């Protein structure tokens, strides 16, 4: 009953659009990450940003077209199913 104010309102996101995911894995052998993307049969950008000072953590950059919010979430969930990943950033 009742409703919250319009403050802290989540902004309108225009789908479809390229969404950016940050994937930190402890391997340079990125297969599963691209595999989960390729199943959508859509193109995607695979980038390497930087690696920790011990070369232990590899920061990967993924950017793909999401047609809706459900994809945006499910894909992010697949990113955590790699196991190689130590930290997923789904901002």
């Amino acid at each position: 009953q009742g409703h919250m104010p319009s403050d802290s309102k989540k902004p309108t996101i225009i789908y479809p659009c390229l969404w950016d995911y940050r994937v930190i894995m402890t391997t340079k052998d990125t297969s599963t990450l691209k595999e989960l993307l390729e199943t959508y049969q859509r193109p995607f950008k695979l980038e390497f940003k930087n690696t920790s000072k011990n070369a232990k953590f590899y920061s990967f950059n993924v950017s793909m077209e999401v047609s809706n919010e459900s994809e945006r979430n499910e894909i992010f969930q697949k990113i955590s199913q790699l196991d190689k990943v130590v930290q997923t950033l789904g901002s």
